[PDB]
């Protein structure tokens, strides 16, 4: 014949590849074959005529399966010895694949008359739908997962035998008849079948809310039009602040709903189907309840099958996702606990009968000035792997807060299911379940240590302890900071860089509670630079609770005992802390803060921001978590006249206490947002530009921020760009977030390459 040697290697091995190789090449009718020989082989001999020997080529790459991207191609010219009456797949390395949101065909294939699927929830084929959520445990197969309880009915196998069918060996494939079934409750009480779908969705837009059933771990539901109702959830939820998540139609009610970034509608319509957060539009049209004090808005778009569906009715495009849990327990899974938990939460509910093994928290993720990363890594991500410099089979529990536990292998991070907030005990124990499912897709007795944050309080290095005890496993603890900072040339994939760490709460080393300071993760003894000037704050935990709490204690860096007094008469934000305890008293435990007996040591930014937030007429008392960093974000945005301010920096310190006063004596004059704004840029900028200097005088060619405050894009945008007077820098991306959640990363990379003895057994803890 007269075809092309076509070689490509990359994505294709592992993935799906083969299955789409072959109905491409049918389908052109170009008869050939694609050879394998492993992790680097997998050619195409497309011998045939020339109206397609282009055609085949042409569609691998607008073609090829979701999980894939071609990325090589060398069209060679070679005679078969035989032409090619068939074409064949001859053969001679599976790997848990994500769960993935519907794919574009199977799409009309259900919401258009003629299929068999006509409607149908559960559709999906070989290159989409649920998997980790679902995957019982490699070997990747049918008769090994959740589908595993339901039959195939002869219709499909014969779809799932043949080749040429995309169906083919869709493990999680099925139909009306096999497949599960969708019902519909009401706190007990029920019909049977399909007579619920159609209607559950005529509810939502009724007025009441209603749990679903999603793919990993069900979650509330409500109209995000009605605000009489979406107002109604946070009572029976007990959730006054944090942003609802919206899901909206087709990207066209996304724009008007609010801003449509560009590289945005395409992480969209990702596989993914994330969470993502674009600025609401002036004229705000939903509900001013979804979200207050807050430009920004959960957007969501249909993910599966029932989506898509459900959406068609209900009227009103717009929803709400958010998970079907008691602030601070983690999704439900087992319909059991449905009942169980919110008896009186929801109104109704549509569970079916597939059960969700592994939990699986949306993912939301937010874009910044520099580029675009993500915050929670979950949903449609894991258990996809971050190379790591080192190989070591370990486990990594991370932080307390907003975490997510990590195991590498070989020289690979394994990021888990959103784990919450590993407070509660309901948490604990989740983790447990989803470190031994992660550990039967690798290798038991973990021939190396394991990893946690430098502190001896968290509900996990608590695990940590015992568990090292366990199994006769070696331990070892690093900085909180430490691990956002090194979050990021972990996957940059780089060598020791200087980078600045702004978190709201970090363990410092030395009982020291860090959140503001840059350091250096040079290789060989690591160490400290810049710092702030640690404030005095009544309360450790109550200080970030209660804003108040801490806008004084900063105070008193600058002013005398009965002068904080008068300063904060700038304000009445006393009848906060009466809202939910006293408030006189309150400001009379000014004695413990001047008197300096009970007072923690501090240095984190967001606290350091949160004072400025209640130094004004933005917030109060914190609802959950960062409410005022975020609160005093969105609200200086509105600031147009840029301020300059400079908080200082002598030797290794900076004085951000005299930043506050300056932001005083201006506040009569200068608007109030264009204080915000201004403190912002400002606090930033001279925070960034130190580590600058720092880099020149110690000869690093980069930096990196990472950590809690650091989506803040009025910083990020000010910081990184300040960086463009000495060398290229780099910020945690989508791969890895820079929140908390992505500090399992950063300690893996970190504590593993002390195994490699690179690092001092001790410059970790000192
Ligand atoms: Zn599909
Ligand atoms: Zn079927
Ligand atoms: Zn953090």
């Amino acid at each position: 014949m007269k075809a092309y040697h076509i070689h490509v290697q990359g994505i294709v091995q592992a993935v799906g590849f083969r299955p789409f190789v072959y109905r491409i090449a049918h389908e052109h009718n170009l008869r050939g074959y694609v050879k394998n020989l492993g992790d680097a082989g997998v050619e195409i001999v497309v011998e045939g005529r020339e109206e397609d020997i282009e055609a085949f080529i042409e569609d691998l790459y607008k073609k090829k399966p979701p999980l894939a991207r071609i990325d090589r191609i060398e069209k060679k010219e070679i005679p078969p010895q035989g032409f090619d009456r068939f074409y064949i797949e001859k053969s001679s390395d599976s790997i848990i694949p994500p769960d993935i949101a519907i794919c574009d065909d199977c799409l009309r294939e259900l919401f258009d008359p003629t299929n068999k699927r006509y409607m149908y929830p559960f559709i999906v084929c070989t290159n989409c739908g649920p998997r980790f959520t679902i995957i019982e445990d490699l070997p990747y197969d049918r008769e090994n997962t959740t589908m595993k309880e339901f039959p195939m009915c002869d219709f499909c196998r014969s779809e799932y035998e043949d080749p040429l069918n995309r169906r083919y060996h869709a493990e999680p494939t099925a139909c009306p008849v096999c497949g599960p079934s969708y019902r519909l409750y009401t706190s007990d009480g029920q019909e049977i079948y399909g007579d619920p779908l159609r209607k559950a969705a005529e509810l939502i837009d009724k007025g009441y809310i209603v749990a679903i059933k999603g793919i990993g771990g069900i979650h509330l539901a409500c109209d995000a039009a009605n605000e009489e109702v979406v107002a109604e959830l946070r009572r029976r939820t007990f959730r006054p602040q944090k942003p609802f998540a919206i899901m909206a139609k087709d990207i066209e009610t996304v724009k008007s709903f609010a801003y449509v970034s560009p590289e945005e509608e395409e992480e969209l319509t990702s596989y993914r189907r994330p969470i993502i957060t674009l600025r609401k539009k002036e004229p705000f049209p939903l509900p001013e309840n979804l979200a207050p004090g807050l430009h920004t808005i959960g957007v969501m778009l249909p993910y599966a099958g029932t989506h898509y569906i459900l959406f068609h009715w209900s009227k009103t495009p717009v929803y709400v996702m958010t998970s079907a849990n008691y602030p601070g327990m983690p999704m439900v899974k087992d319909n059991e606990r449905a009942f169980e938990e919110l008896k009186d939460v929801a109104d109704y509910f549509l569970l079916h009968n597939r059960k969700i093994l592994n939990r699986a928290d949306d993912s939301v993720i937010r874009f910044v000035d520099g580029k675009r990363a993500v915050i929670r890594r979950s949903r449609g991500f894991v258990p996809l792997p971050i190379e790591i410099p080192f190989e070591y089979n370990g486990l990594a529990v991370g932080a307390e807060l907003m975490n997510a536990f990590g195991v590498a292998k070989n020289g690979k991070v394994y990021p888990s299911q959103y784990i919450g907030n590993t407070g509660k005990v309901e948490v604990l124990e989740f983790m447990r379940e989803a470190i031994a499912h992660f550990r039967k897709i690798l290798r038991v007795k973990n021939l190396d240590l394991i990893i946690a944050d430098l502190h001896p309080a968290y509900n996990t290095t608590k695990l940590a302890m015992e568990m090292a005890n366990e199994l006769d496993v070696e331990l070892l603890q690093v900085q909180h900071h430490y691990a956002h900072i090194a979050s990021v040339m972990a996957e940059k994939n780089l060598d020791s860089v200087i980078g600045i760490a702004l978190d709201g709460v970090g363990y410092g080393t030395d009982g020291n509670t860090w959140g503001g300071e840059v350091l250096y993760l040079g290789y060989e003894d690591v160490e400290r630079l810049a710092h702030i000037d640690y404030y005095p704050l009544p309360g450790g935990d109550l200080a970030s609770y209660y804003p108040l709490r801490a806008l004084m204690g900063i105070l008193s860096k600058v002013y005398s005992i009965d002068e904080l007094e008068g300063v904060i008469n700038r304000c009445c934000p006393k009848a906060v802390e009466s809202l939910k305890y006293g408030k006189v008293e309150f400001n009379v435990v000014l004695n413990q803060l001047a008197k300096g007996i009970n007072t923690a040591y501090a240095s984190s930014t967001g606290r350091v921001l949160d004072a400025i937030a209640v130094l004004l007429n933005v917030a109060y008392r914190r609802h959950y978590e960062g409410e005022p960093a975020m609160k005093l974000e969105s609200f200086a945005f509105k600031g147009k006249n840029d301020l300059k301010f400079e908080v200082p920096v002598e030797g290794e310190l900076i004085r951000v206490e005299e930043l506050f006063q300056s932001i005083l004596e201006a506040i009569e004059g200068a608007s109030p947002a264009d204080i915000a704004y201004s403190a912002h840029l400002a606090l930033a900028r001279a925070f960034a530009h130190t580590a600058v200097e720092r880099a020149r005088e110690f000869g690093v060619k980069n930096v990196a921020l990472s950590g809690g405050v650091a989506y803040n894009e009025l910083i990020t945008k000010m910081i990184r760009k300040v960086v463009e007077a000495n060398g290229l820098n780099f910020h945690v991306t989508t791969e890895v977030p820079r929140g908390d959640n992505g500090v399992n990363v950063g300690q893996a990379f970190l504590g593993g390459l002390y195994l490699e003895g690179y690092l001092t057994k001790e410059d970790l803890m000192l």
